[PDB]
């Protein structure tokens, strides 16, 4: 079926071949399991670095989130032009953009949308669009947890929870899953798998819930 | 300076030509005393009806919104239309859109942006990437009280309040989080009163202004 | 081969497919509220387009995986989207002239030998509310029409007319209650009128 | 006022650069005289070479329609490029385009826009989108006739008549229809005479005026 | 395997439908072997036609490229209009357009993008863009000799050369040559006269001069 | 009179609030003495660092080249966005859309157009079809050496052929062959400067200050 690849910023201010390499296999290899994939690419520390420069200056909120979406999509081509023919190459800047690409069978991706929101929103929204019941959050933790393993000892990875406990746990920015993202999630009922990008390599085993993983369940 | 004015989108669904006609004199009135005017028309009715129809057969969440967000369009042609010679001849259907559109200097009309949000928040999101320092929602209340007059007898009305106040308590979360970061003051009135609009901007006919906190 | 098909409004207001669907009431009651303040004439066909849009969404949305997400908006724009092989809906184009001349365009556009329309009456007659020619030529339909406008057009307008006779396209008029019985009525002789073209 | 000048394509045929430098110098003066213009340029004979050879390989009619609006858009940039700073460098495609490129203050150029027409057809609809109560007609005759006047002689010019006399006897049924429910005068007169275009518009100079009805 | 195919102006100004009908036919017989086909018009004549009344009237550099631009795309729209649903119903006035248009795995035609340079660049920008290991140049003349053929008996053509034996010498520009070595794509000069024995040329069992990047 | 200004790539690389502020200065100075400004964004460290991160996984040269443009582009986007209402929000993609732009009477900001070129010759096109007589490039250095900066001095006037014999996805060049081919054939004059003395562009301009100025020959 079809499934959505969130790739968490960092994943490309780090430097180091291997990753594209490793994501542009993966990208292979949920298409021999019959996966169309949507990949949303968001904007890092290019994003972060420009949003920063910009407010020196006094740019409004407004246009420091245009930066972070045209940095985010900066890292989008990058990503497609080693996807080359296998992605449609055009780099949709909005949800009713990407229904269109996404009819031409091939892989989409996308970076931001909209100020106000993050690139978790935009995945979210790609997800519903394409009737993706599984949004893959590739990020740089293992998962989520209660608190914070950087802050606080021996925070136990939650290997599965809800919406709901997602909601009191997060009781420009973000999160992992903003407000839009989890509204959305929910809504459609699109289960949502928190995973290390350094697994992009075992992918097809976390879809089947076989490595370490986090799947909240929409609620 | 620059202003937006939200549309509800009841305003629509009446169907009496003098609510189209009131609403070309005001957007004539703010243009000849200094403002530059963006707005945004909800999808009112039809949107609901086209939902509604929609939903019956299945279509998706993303795609209902898509429905609201053409209907709203729709909305926005018709306003855009009257103003002929006023308005930029485009109903942006992004903010990166709009902030284009906003360049030529003309009225600029929008309807929806993206789902799972409302014309509020496009309002919002307006408002701030026009350098809006107040968006005007004209809908079919006389402004805000701390509970709806329809159930609670006594309700007065709040003729300011702040956004937590607000928060005590039509503006969808996006909607908010935009006033907020970019401290965009909202005017809630009565559509009815569009033809007063240039008082209600100096605080005096009644109107509840909130106020970004 | 390729066939198009063109929805009536009022439908909305109760072998490859390209598909045109009609204001309806939307664009009558826009067309109409509009006009009331005084929007000119090329406004309100606008108007009336988009009303046809919305109503060309609805139905592509609703065969979502069959149809190219994008409702062309001109002539040129179909014969784009027409290259990506799926299913394409249409509005309006261009003021000055109905959907049924669009239908028309894009069947000579898309090389459809077949047109049918699909209306809120079983066929084409000699008056309204009389019985119903069950088989017609252009230039009988021409004559059967006659003069006495954003809003209203006839069954096929003028340009319609000119476009299925150039391109040699045959017009079925049906009744979109029977839609489902397309495969008989088209190949059918059953309660449809085939327009020869002349 | 807004006004629409459609050049006929023989203008571009005569390979004629005292044609476009005249109507630059009209383009300038009407300008000056407080007047918008908007400008439609038909194919002439690049489209009938290109249609013709299209033909003969048998393109469809649609596509023959086509490469004539192409060939006519060709003209339209040449033309546009010539009022340089004086139009906005775009030539709009459809009159959904043309309403917008219009929006931006400056001089509009366009050719064709949908199979099926002409430019005359094109010149009417761009003619009532923007307002413009007469639309020139440019050709390389000084009006309108009852017969040819080249080879017919003793025919003498008719300098008042109505859209029936026209039906009655340089314009298509669209066009036609157009002008008529818009109530649009249009002007026969001759490309060659274009720099008394002042004078032709104050039934001051040779020419036809066909009165809507 | 992708290849591009650059159509001289020349092939439209004989108003010969015999090399229309030539050049379809080989369209075909590329598809008909798994090949992907790019092609760029070039302006011929009518380009030449209204740069040169253009410029008799002053009409700015930059402009009389744009002229010559929308004429080779006029030419553009006549080759696409003839491959009808062989080919993706739009031309790309832009590479990055370009790129966009090839996803949809139809034939795209292509005239000029940017002023200062020929479609013979635009060809080879297209040629890297799809990858195309191959960029055929058809002329109106069998390929490349030592001396002149026009006027020259017979001659003698060279099969065999390179993009420095080519500078070591009409229908290749700067840009072209620095992109068809960057990107190392050969280039096949032959008589558009003889676009469907294509495939003999492609392969060699026919008449051409190949251009080796160097 | 029009003028484009081309801010080289190391600007926006420096991550200096007062980089942009300067700039954003300039422009209104230029602008409040009926100057039209036109600016040309170079893709800077950004660009670079994109088009090594790709060519390491092997992405064709088109593509490496789209990557320095759009880089090209966020920078454009980032001084657009400080330039208040005062420019066109919108970065056009190529010239036929820059002409475009530059209709509306506001100053129009580009990043790169086309593979297999800088945006020197950005630049150069965007001033040829905006009629501009003067072509600034801001460089991080003076102006030009026949040796990079060590020793050398400053060249404060040569022509277009003394820069050709004076002088892949990143290589640069101060003007590439097509920059110097247009500059030549519609005879713009080049203003190689810093960009730190952006400051003192209208003094530049005509003449007093620090500045090469190449005349087309
Ligand atoms: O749709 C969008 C996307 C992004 N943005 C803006 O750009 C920035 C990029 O937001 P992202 O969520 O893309 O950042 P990221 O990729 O680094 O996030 P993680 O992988 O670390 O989870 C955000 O801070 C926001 O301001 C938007 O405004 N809208
Ligand atoms: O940006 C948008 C706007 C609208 N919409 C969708 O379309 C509908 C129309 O959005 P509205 O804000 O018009 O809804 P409403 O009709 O209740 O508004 P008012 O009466 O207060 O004016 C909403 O219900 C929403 O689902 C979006 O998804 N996104
Ligand atoms: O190309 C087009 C299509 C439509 N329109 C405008 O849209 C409006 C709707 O005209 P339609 O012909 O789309 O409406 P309908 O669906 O009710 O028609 P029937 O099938 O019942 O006969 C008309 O008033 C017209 O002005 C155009 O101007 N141009
Ligand atoms: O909107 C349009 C315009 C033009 N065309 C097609 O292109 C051709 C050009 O139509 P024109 O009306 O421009 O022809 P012309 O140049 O000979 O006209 P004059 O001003 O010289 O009298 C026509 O023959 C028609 O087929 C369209 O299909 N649609
Ligand atoms: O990308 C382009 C293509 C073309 N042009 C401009 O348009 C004209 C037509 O471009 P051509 O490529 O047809 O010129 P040419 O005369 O060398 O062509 P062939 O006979 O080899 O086919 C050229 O003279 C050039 O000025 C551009 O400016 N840019
Ligand atoms: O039109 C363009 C512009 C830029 N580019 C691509 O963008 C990249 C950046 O080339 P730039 O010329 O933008 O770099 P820069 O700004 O740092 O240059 P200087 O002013 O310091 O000399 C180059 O690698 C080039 O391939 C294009 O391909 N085309
Ligand atoms: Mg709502
Ligand atoms: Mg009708
Ligand atoms: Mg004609
Ligand atoms: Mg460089």
């Amino acid at each position: 079926m079809n499934i959505i690849l969130k790739i968490s910023g960092k994943f490309f201010d780090e430097d180091n071949v291997d990753n594209l390499i490793v994501l542009r296999q993966s990208i292979k290899e949920l298409a021999d399991n019959g996966f169309r994939v949507g990949i949303v690419t968001g904007g890092g520390s290019t994003a972060r670095r420009y949003i920063k420069l910009a407010r020196e200056i006094g740019i409004g909120e407004a246009y420091l989130d245009l930066l972070g979406i045209w940095a985010s999509r900066l890292n989008a081509y990058l990503v497609m032009f080693s996807l080359q023919d296998l992605a449609y190459m055009h780099v949709p800047q909005s949800l009713e953009e990407f229904i269109q690409d996404w009819s031409h069978g091939k892989v989409v991706v996308t970076g931001g949308f909209q100020p106000g929101q993050s690139t978790a929103a935009v995945a979210a929204l790609v997800a519903e669009a394409s009737s993706s019941k599984t949004l893959v959050v590739a990020t740089n933790v293992d998962g989520v947890y209660e608190k914070d393993p950087r802050i606080y000892a021996d925070v136990k990875l939650i290997p599965h929870l809800t919406t709901q406990d997602l909601r009191k746990i997060l009781e420009g920015t973000y999160e992992l899953l903003d407000p839009l993202a989890i509204k959305i999630v929910e809504r459609s009922k699109i289960r949502v798998i928190v995973m290390n990008y350094r697994k992009l390599n075992r992918i097809i085993d976390i879809l089947k819930g076989e490595e370490v993983s986090s799947i909240i369940e929409p609620v």
